[PDB]
């Protein structure tokens, strides 16, 4: 739920120096893909896969777990006035 506070938080969720953002739309290809937004921020997870192959990393959409090439990916920079954090509390 709610797409931007994710990316948003990503910043909080995930470091700088895991923080990417989509270089371009990104069309699932196999089941471990997940459709992406060029707009959408991710942070690495792992720099590995199940497979032998450093191409493809795991990411987080701020949803679920899927892989993508680092090259669809960018190094972002939150550097220079460029974090937002948040927080929800409990409820009955």
């Amino acid at each position: 739920g709610s797409s931007g506070s994710s990316g948003a938080s990503l910043l909080a969720r995930y470091p700088p120096e895991k923080l990417f953002q989509a270089e371009r739309n990104f069309n699932a290809a196999q089941d471990l893909d997940v459709s992406l937004l060029e707009g959408d921020l991710v942070g690495v997870i792992k720099k590995k896969d199940p497979m032998g192959s450093q191409n493809r990393w795991l990411i987080d959409n701020g949803v679920t777990k899927g892989f993508v090439y680092s090259s669809f990916l960018k190094p972002y920079n939150p550097r220079r006035s460029h974090s937002d954090a948040s927080s929800g509390p409990s409820s009955g």
